[PDB]
């Protein structure tokens, strides 16, 4: 058991000036239960009103020995005086019970209640919510929603540590990550986990595979059910409020990877496949499907199934192993609402732009609507550094398309383990391309942000301009590169037009003459 | 001065495919990169901006064209344009330095560019020029942005900045100083700059009448345009567009006149109530431009620069317009691209490509982006990024990039590489939807290296090989890491195409 020395990350104040953290409360009536929704606001100088806007970033300044307030522990023991077979959102909402986690999202999303109950029941939409993950403040995933951005985090054998980690979290949450998986294959898995669950806000995700395959000592042969569904009480426990699972991984579509430019690219799926060829036997989380089901549905896990035969290159993109996981991705959907299961299906991947709306046609049907998770997709090879970029391209489309999870890429994307520095770059990449998404979606009031920051461009009240931005010092320090002065913030120019040359201001006279003699 | 082409791309080294023009019987020696891999793998060709290394600034590139123009004149012609001789018939060696950099017929180029479908320009006084060619039928293109303003910047950084923006892959450049020196600016640029050169008039003129647009008039702006034409420049902005009674449909813009030519014509037009003067001069403009072969760009001023503006009124107005200046400089034989957004959400950037490929009857497309969204200054070229790659798949022609430090202050070098990155990445992606012949041999050649763990082949064959290094070295150092079958993202257990390995060799033995 390690003593990490943590490091605090910046503060809220640091990252968004001129922002407070704000709470809607509202009662759950069957209850009588008090939440407080949380949202940033953004206060605006010149009389404008103040712009709110979501916040992931949770409670602030805790201490990780002592770990964020148990806000749900009230919910969770009323359900349980209550009794109950099943304990997922998906079976209260085909009871036609209205929960806290309902009403806590359909607040956070401007939504009704009762529309947010209906996407559940019918399997469109999941709120990943543990029941013992305490800590969580719920949220929800679906295409009739905000389009919602993953960040990956956790160590490897080779790099990084406990204390990292858990600035790692605290960090992409801070930027915007609508959800996080641990994905640890180092040492202390167990621990760090922990750590994460206790301290992050938003939900956590894991494959149960990775950990599993570490107490066997890396050796895939060694695996089995029995060391699997250990693995899986395991983290139900600790509070996991979601597992990647690659039951997809069947025996009979390995041989279909075998022209594959990039071969099997997925961590789980290679381990199954692996362990299948070495034993020729069916992938024992397919096998033992119904089994997970009945654990995943007495702490609510949701379940995100994997595509372990996602395309590693342009070159494999959409070719038949991949689309043969997928079928078989629905039937288990299927399978898995049978026992009020949520569940989220996982997406490629690399792939080309003119190939991405094939993905979401063939998901949405063959699926039956689950959400749709993808990584990606990068919409070339060429640019390891920049994958990021690369990705944002297809990841913006894909959620224009209906994709309800973006998991993010950093700009360490084939070449190593992301920094903290690289967690920020890719959470804001995937927030550009979320909320492109969003407006793309034309979904409701997405255009105020976009409209509010263009308000306050035209009207060179630059610091409302930075404050109102997804990274405000970023805009403001880059700003100031050129013109640090106090001054220049109300400057009707920057330094790249110069005083005659900025059209704002040029149209700001053109307006001012109109004014007085008329158009 | 700027790094080194070795030390930019690793293995790298420029190469020459020699093809003779036969009327002419001249050598083009037509520019490509080749990347030198390992393990037997053949080398991978690639495309080259990047033009003539080591020359000092001060005494400028090669005159590669010089014998071309010399001829061209002696034989005697009423244009210049490639317009004008594609039309004629004749295939000139700006095409078939064309066709061959873009691996097509010859025939083909001198068919699209008679059309009007694709230019290439390419100013007689540019004679330092490698010549491209724009157009929906070929690789898409990136154009960076530099000069200076009154506020920032000087001579040297602006010449180092134009070798670095075609060292990263620019295919255009347009010298955009506002700023002192214009002039001495640009005949550097100029002269070192084996990429087209485009510039925007209108600034230069409102120079030389220190900044006050209501002494404009056509005779200072007719004085630029010689002047400019007679350095060298390939091709002109004109924002012949913005006519007087269009600028009243931009009251109710969110962000009003962001184009910084289209608002100073607007200026000019309310405060005189008379037409625009590019616009009642054009039949003037063509008479220059079709002497010189200056192409023209047709600026978009009236372009939307908020989320909230896009595709309203008075962009769709400038549009239409566009397309009666271009039929109108066809007829003259110049040379025509249109400049569009602009700040465009992302499902009504497909409205935009389809209404600029009617109503301009196809000429060349040239975007700012467009930026899918407003809500990220300081990534501006990833907001961008997003539309750029769309609309370019759609066949937008020429990418004009978008640098971090849009809408916040000038770009420095940094930004300008930054910017041509993010734009290569957005041009073949688009290269790729559109299937464009042998686009994919670049992803397949890296991903091979992937797989097969060649780390060195890898980030040799990748947009920015050091970066790429440098990110993989920071967890990783050690040279015998460039071969390990794992990185630090997974490790030696965990990582997936190494576990494909045993895979693969389990059933190489023992069957599937
Ligand atoms: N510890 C970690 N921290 C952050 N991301 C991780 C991670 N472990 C795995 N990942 C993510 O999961 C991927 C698996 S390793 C390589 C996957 C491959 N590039 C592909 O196309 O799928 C990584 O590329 C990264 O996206
Ligand atoms: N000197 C220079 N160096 C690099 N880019 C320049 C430049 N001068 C102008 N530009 C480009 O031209 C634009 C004009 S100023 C503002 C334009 C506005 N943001 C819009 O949406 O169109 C700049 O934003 C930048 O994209
Ligand atoms: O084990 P594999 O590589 O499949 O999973 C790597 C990561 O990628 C995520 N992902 C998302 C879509 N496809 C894969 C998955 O949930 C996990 O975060
Ligand atoms: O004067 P304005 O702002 O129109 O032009 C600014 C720059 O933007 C470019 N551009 C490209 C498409 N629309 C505008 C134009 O060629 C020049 O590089
Ligand atoms: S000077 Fe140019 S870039 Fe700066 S605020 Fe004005 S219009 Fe925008
Ligand atoms: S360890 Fe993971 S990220 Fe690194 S090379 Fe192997 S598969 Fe790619
Ligand atoms: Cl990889
Ligand atoms: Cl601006
Ligand atoms: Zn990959
Ligand atoms: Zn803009």
């Amino acid at each position: 058991p390690s003593s990490p020395d943590f490091q605090p990350i910046p503060s809220f104040e640091e990252c968004f000036p001129k922002s407070t953290k704000e709470h809607k409360e509202v009662v759950h009536e069957e209850s009588g239960h008090v939440l407080k929704v949380p949202f940033r606001r953004v206060h605006l100088s010149g009389g404008e009103p103040a712009f709110d806007n979501y916040d992931t970033s949770g409670p602030q300044n805790v201490n990780a020995h002592i770990g964020l307030a148990k806000l749900r522990k009230e919910w969770i023991d009323r359900r349980e005086k209550l009794g109950t077979p099943r304990y997922t959102q998906m079976y209260y909402a085909k009871q036609g019970i209205i929960t806290e986690e309902m009403l806590y999202c359909a607040t956070r999303e401007k939504l009704d209640p009762e529309f947010v109950r209906s996407e559940v029941a019918r399997g469109r939409a999941i709120i990943p919510s543990n029941k013992k993950h305490l800590e969580l403040e719920p949220m929800i995933v679906g295409r009739k929603f905000l389009v919602k951005v993953n960040a990956n985090i956790g160590n490897s054998a080779v790099a990084s540590s406990i204390e990292e980690e858990v600035y790692k979290v605290q960090w992409a949450t801070m930027w915007g990550a609508d959800t996080i998986m641990d994905l640890s294959t180092g040492r202390h898995i167990h621990e760090t986990r922990e750590w994460i669950l206790r301290n992050s806000a938003v939900p956590v995700g894991t494959v149960p595979i990775y950990q599993a395959l570490e107490k066997v000592d890396g050796i895939a042969e060694n695996l089995n059910w029995e060391v699997f569904r250990e693995t899986l009480i395991e983290q139900a426990e600790q509070g996991v409020d979601y597992f990647t699972i690659h039951a997809g991984v069947l025996l009979r579509y390995i041989p279909l990877t075998a022209k594959r430019l990039t071969g099997i690219v997925s961590r789980g799926g290679s381990i199954h496949a692996k362990w299948c060829l070495a034993y020729h036997k069916e992938n024992f989380a397919y096998e033992h499907w119904d089994d997970i089901l009945d654990i995943c549905n007495q702490y609510d896990v949701a379940l995100s199934i994997g595509d372990g035969l996602r395309p590693g290159s342009i070159y494999d993109a959409n070719d038949t192993a991949q689309f043969a996981e997928l079928l078989t991705q629905g039937e288990l959907t299927r399978r898995a609402w049978e026992k009020d299961v949520q569940v989220m299906n996982e997406g490629p991947g690399h792939v080309p732009m003119h190939k991405i709306p094939e993905n979401m046609q063939k998901q949405l049907e063959w699926c039956n609507e689950a959400p749709f998770y993808t990584l990606g997709p990068l919409t070339t090879d060429i640019a390891p550094g920049y994958d990021h970029i690369t990705s944002a391209i297809g990841a913006a489309n894909i959620g224009a398309l209906g994709t309800a999870l973006l998991c993010y890429v950093t700009p360490k994307e084939h070449l190593g383990l992301p920094n903290r520095d690289d967690v920020k770059a890719g959470v804001i990449a995937y927030k550009i391309a979320a909320h492109a998404a969003d407006l793309a979606k034309q979904h409701p009031h997405a255009q105020a942000w976009d409209d509010a920051l263009s308000k306050a461009r035209f009207e060179f009240r630059w610091m409302d301009q930075f404050a109102l931005s997804l990274d405000p010092m970023t805009a403001m320090s880059f700003h100031d590169e050129t013109l640090p002065a106090d001054g220049a913030k109300v400057a009707h120019f920057c330094s790249m037009c110069g005083p005659k040359f900025c059209s704002m201001k040029i149209t700001e006279d053109i307006r001012k003459y109109a004014e007085e003699n008329g158009y």
